[PDB]
C-alpha cells in the first residue's frame, strides 16, 4: 500500500535507459551527419570535374569529327550529373537536419 518504492525504483530504471537510449540516438544521428558530410565532399568533387568535362564535350561537339557521338556522351554525363545532384541534396538534408538539432 506504501510500497510506491517499486513505482519509484521502476521509474529510475527507465530513466537510466531512456537517457542512455537518448544519447545513442544523438551520437548515431551525429555519426551519420559526419558520414554524410564526407560522402558529399567526395561526390561534390566528382561532380565538379564531371561538370566541366560534360560542358566541354558539348562545346567541342560542334567542331569535332564524331560530333554525333560527342553529344551522346555529353548527354550520358548529363544524366549521371543529375543523379549525382540528387544524392547530393539528399546528403545536404541529412546534414542540415542534424545541424538543425544541435540548434536545440
Amino acid at each position: 500500500a506504501a510500497s510506491l518504492v517499486g513505482e519509484l525504483q521502476a521509474a529510475d530504471a527507465e530513466y537510466q535507459n531512456l537517457a542512455n537510449q537518448e544519447e545513442a540516438r544523438f551520437n548515431e544521428e551525429r555519426a551519420q551527419a559526419d558520414a554524410a558530410r564526407q560522402a558529399l565532399a567526395q561526390n561534390e568533387q566528382v561532380y565538379n570535374e564531371l561538370s566541366q568535362r560534360a560542358q566541354r564535350l558539348q562545346a567541342e561537339a560542334n567542331t569535332r569529327f564524331y560530333k554525333s557521338q560527342y553529344q551522346e556522351l555529353a548527354s550520358k554525363y548529363e544524366d549521371a550529373l543529375k543523379k549525382l545532384e540528387a544524392e547530393m541534396e539528399q546528403q545536404k538534408a541529412v546534414i542540415s537536419d542534424f545541424e538543425k538539432i544541435q540548434a536545440l
